[PDB]
């Protein structure tokens, strides 16, 4: 069934590993580094004059896939807001996300903010606080400040019934041999499971993502459909 939210909201809640790291920073890519047993992602993501979500994620390899698991519980928005009401448009502009060491949770957190486009000219903001700590207690590259910058394309599968998303993504780390053996996982084209279970304002939802990562390119092709 029809999401209860625009597709544009969800992207950055539906996998950092995938980032390309130029070889003079490898040595900051905590995401690689934290694999196979990955991380806890967490997120807040603040719609300005609207609603909030909440996300908790776990990233890890199973097999030979890299699997995202969300939980988002979506609060207070306005039922005839951007979001509610689908005043978005299709599309998605390019961010920089800013990194920083978080040294006590042995993990980093990230800050950002989306400016989603809306049909009538303005603009939607979407605050992102983010969090992520390592699941296992081998050691992990804490970076140095840096952000990540990304390109997205957002389009449709033509024979698909079902309410989706088809998502081409970019992105590259820039603002500073293998430095982990988790980076070492990536090296080729490597499987995607994306899975989310979410409630915004009581409207539940669910989406389930399959597709591939690149990171020596920092690519991502992904399709999401409404489940």
């Amino acid at each position: 069934g029809k999401l209860p939210v625009p597709w544009p909201t969800l992207v950055t809640t539906l996998v950092q590993c995938f980032s390309r790291y130029p070889d003079h920073m490898k040595r900051h890519d905590f995401f690689k580094s934290a694999m196979p047993e990955g991380y806890v992602q967490e997120r807040t993501i603040s719609f300005k004059d609207d609603g909030k979500y909440k996300t908790r994620a776990v990233v890890k390899f199973e097999g030979d896939t890299l699997v995202n698991r969300i939980e988002l519980k979506g609060t207070d928005f306005k039922e005839d807001g951007n979001i509610l009401g689908h005043k978005l448009e299709y599309n998605f502009n390019s961010d920089n996300v800013y990194i920083t060491a978080d040294k006590q949770k042995n993990g980093i957190k990230a800050n950002f903010t989306v400016r989603h486009n809306v049909e009538d000219g303005s603009v939607q903001l979407a605050d992102h606080y983010q969090q992520n700590t390592p699941i296992g207690d081998g050691p992990v590259l804490l970076p140095d400040n840096h952000y990540l910058s990304t390109q997205t394309v957002l389009s449709k599968d033509p024979n698909e019934k079902r309410d989706h998303m088809v998502l081409l993504e970019f992105v590259t780390a820039a603002g500073i041999g293998s430095a982990s053996q988790g980076e070492e996982l990536f090296t080729g084209v490597v499987p995607i499971l994306v899975e989310l279970d979410g409630d915004v304002n009581g409207h539940k939802f669910s989406v389930r993502g399959e597709g591939e990562g690149d990171a020596t390119i920092g690519k991502l092709t992904l399709k999401f459909i409404s489940t």
